[PDB]
């Protein structure tokens, strides 16, 4: 009888009531993960949790600003309760960007940005390491994106938030290695999420942005889910540090 | 709960032993028809009988990856068996031996750009016509940590390895087109025959650790789960990618 | 010739090392140049040392992180000298060596604020007067930290890594007005900055076998690249960052 | 003059972007042997660059042949004693081909010329640069090597394994107080690359592909070298220079 890859774990995905959080939240899950899904409005947690609750799944769900230290020591204290420990966390929160020239981008839009899209996944990533020792370790993927790599004009704070977190990654993987807590990086290129619907409203859009892109289509939230899945699994267990692209091809590096 | 590769057919090359062999093991328990093969028809012989005695649909043929006429019956060989190809995992490299650049002699350099550059990059080009006919395929190339962060003493081996980071990328535009996606494994220090200078001796080992920033040495075993995932459909958003399973050792953001 | 020639630059934190150093070379090859940092006193001191050597070189007080030195700074320099030709972002937050665990949000704030946010602001300040001078170079310093991090540095990693897409995502947006954004990432030099790495003689030599390097850096050692990459023979490199670092490993 | 009294070599620098750069280097002060495979070429090059006053001499050598490799260098030590700079620019002509119309013999001559030559020449000019307390290479790779486009998957493989060799000479060679960086030149304006910018219509095309204000010209590549090449860059190695006009590369 094959195992569960996930089985007897228990992960906390924050940004998990929509789009590639949801998706990933749902896989853990059908993977034999315990998991707490968390978004900032407690009409999304609800219907993701019933969403999720219906299919048999070990699912819950709170209420989870990642911009509130309340709100992030709140996440873990509902899931070890529960639960009785952390051993998953994945971090998927952005905030929205607004289109726009450097000129006109605010000193509160980088505030915001830099915050919730840098230093939240930090303090989030520091509020699990404690439970994570307990177990013997843990797996930690942070969720950045190819605009990390390859910006587009137009987004230049939230594309300088995105490289950061290839560097949080790595700066993490190495603090966080004695502890054998393995954290990695999720890049997805474009998704058709309404995170991304600017890029896809229009029939003419889409078929602009695959020609810019060099893709022969657009992501969905699922095409995340496996790699993340497999990344927090203990058979990706000589794999830290790592960032992958999910781009359907799209140029990102070497 | 699926066989990730039900029905697929998979050629892995340099599969007789080490990280090849593990990647072959993974891709038949996840449910694909393999071929193995190597360049001694004594390595093929047990890699099968192992294999085959824990119930894994599994053959194998010699193929010396250096030879065009090994590659092309290499690909006979499973479209004869199994009807077509969905897969293939090119693992091969020469065997490389510490020295100075000023001591590489000439067939030194053209030895090694053969077997691990040209002909990864021929057999690829083996095998498309019969992925076309299945509606596509999945392809990854075998690399290394070296290509990112090269030793001394091993030049012509580390050229070979950056130079299939753009061998991945390169077939991977190129491939799209046809449904085939291209991607590209980079160990890092695994413990199998081909690395053994470098932990033969347990002070060597403690030192490669210390100097690799690493807390233990790989395991073939630790390279198959991603290469069965990225040879299968759950990956299918995922090409033009390398994934460096190091265990830490710097690589590349 | 005098390969930046008429040409009007500021560096900030140029009072000391690296940005002094490039401070120096600028003006020497031919740019007049406006020194800067927090302390009155060591603007002081760089500008007089400058001047000795029959440098255009003149200060003002200026700490990145507060919008109305900033705002001063280009002032200073459009009033003295007409316009801005070229900037230099220099600044960073001394890091402390300690824990992911122990590193305060205050510590994340200033950090992101004074190495991330500052040098995007400062860039904002000269954009308009590159504008009105037909365009200009943009030299944002970050570290070889941004590829290859040490732990009990995060937050200071971070930010350095940050300043690579920071530079990347400012060269598309600027191209259009002709303004070049480059960026230098140094390997460990010489300075007060990296002083906890080199102080201790058998500490340095610990660093020169971890880092793969037959000696340190020098702070003279950052300034050639910088004062080519300001001028008009760099013209078709934008988006670019340059690792001077002794070979220690960065990226392909 | 900041390689005064120094000896260059540069392969490949009777035309385009080698040209430009044995120009700069000779501008800068040093002493060059330009090269190429055909005598009427260099012997033009050669004329071109003394009518401007340049230390410059020029002698044949196709960069494949080991026996014109190893004469070069005998050649550039017989008339200045000594060897100071290797600049490497050679490669072979890419034609647009499918993957699965390329040829073994296509990957066998771009393999050799664009790998293993570079390679060779080096270690060829090694034990003159140990003579005179070190020195300093430049091999010229291209964008193709981070960023490839279809139909020249051999030239782009062998551009990237050029950014290997740079990393793994560097490395070797530091012991020996021998830098060693690269070039990747975006789209420049040469005969090399004459199918993407030919055809104004092309030109424009690709200027937007490429996400470029202009087109290079091959002066825009002597500078960097050039600095590369002087002991102002004496704490780079290992280091890859994109000249690209802003078009994608790497981080
Ligand atoms: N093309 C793409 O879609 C793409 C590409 C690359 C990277 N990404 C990355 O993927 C993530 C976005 O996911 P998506 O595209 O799946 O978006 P999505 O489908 O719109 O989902 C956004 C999710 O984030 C939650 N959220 C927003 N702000 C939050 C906060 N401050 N704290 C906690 N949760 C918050 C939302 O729920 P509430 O509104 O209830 O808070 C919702 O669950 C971001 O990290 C983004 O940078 C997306
Ligand atoms: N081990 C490491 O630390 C490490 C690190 C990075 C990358 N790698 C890469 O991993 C790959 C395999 O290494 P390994 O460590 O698993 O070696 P291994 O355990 O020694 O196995 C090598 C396999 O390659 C076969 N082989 C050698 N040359 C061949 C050729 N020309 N054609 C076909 N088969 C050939 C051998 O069988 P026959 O002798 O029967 O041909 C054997 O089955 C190589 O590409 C290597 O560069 C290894
Ligand atoms: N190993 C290294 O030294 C190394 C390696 C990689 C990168 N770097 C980068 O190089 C830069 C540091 O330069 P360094 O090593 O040359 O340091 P340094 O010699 O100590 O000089 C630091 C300079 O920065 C000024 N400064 C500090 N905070 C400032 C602020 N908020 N606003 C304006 N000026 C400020 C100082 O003057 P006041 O005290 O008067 O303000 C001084 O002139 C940083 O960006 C650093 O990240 C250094
Ligand atoms: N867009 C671009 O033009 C571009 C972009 C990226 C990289 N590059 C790189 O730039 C380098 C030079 O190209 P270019 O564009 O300047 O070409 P170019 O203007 O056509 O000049 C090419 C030079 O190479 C010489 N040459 C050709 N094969 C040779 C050989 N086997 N040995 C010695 N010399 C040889 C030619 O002289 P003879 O005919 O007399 O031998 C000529 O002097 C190449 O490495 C290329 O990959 C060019």
């Amino acid at each position: 009888t094959r195992r569960d890859p996930l089985a007897n774990k228990v992960a906390l995905v924050t940004a998990s009531t929509d789009g590639i959080g949801f998706a990933i939240a749902r896989r853990l899950a059908q993977d034999g993960a315990h998991v707490v899904v968390s978004s900032r409005k407690q009409q999304n947690v609800d219907q993701a949790v019933a969403t999720l609750q219906g299919e048999g799944l070990s699912v819950t769900g709170t209420v989870c600003h990642v911009g509130k230290a309340e709100d992030r020591e709140r996440l873990v204290a509902t899931a070890v309760k529960l639960h009785g420990g952390i051993d998953i966390l994945v971090s998927n929160a952005a905030v929205n960007p607004f289109f726009g020239s450097i000129m006109d981008v605010t000193e509160e839009v980088w505030d915001k940005t830099l915050d919730i899209n840098v230093k939240a996944p930090a303090l989030m990533t520091k509020a699990v390491v404690p439970e994570m020792e307990k177990r013997g370790g843990g797996s930690v993927v942070i969720v950045s994106s190819i605009a990390a790599f390859s910006p587009s004009p137009g987004f230049s704070p939230y594309n300088v938030s995105k490289t950061a977190l290839l560097g949080l990654t790595k700066t993490l993987a190495i603090e966080l290695a004695p502890r054998n807590i393995r954290v990695n990086c999720l890049a997805p290129g474009l998704i058709k999420t309404s995170f991304s619907r600017m890029l896809w409203m229009d029939k003419e859009k889409e078929e602009s942005m695959k020609e810019t892109l060099r893709i022969r289509r657009l992501g969905e939230p699922e095409d995340c889910a496996g790699i993340v899945s497999f990344l927090c699994s203990e058979d990706a267990s000589y794999i830290t540090g790592e960032t992958v692209v999910v781009g359907g091809g799209t140029p990102s590096r070497l």
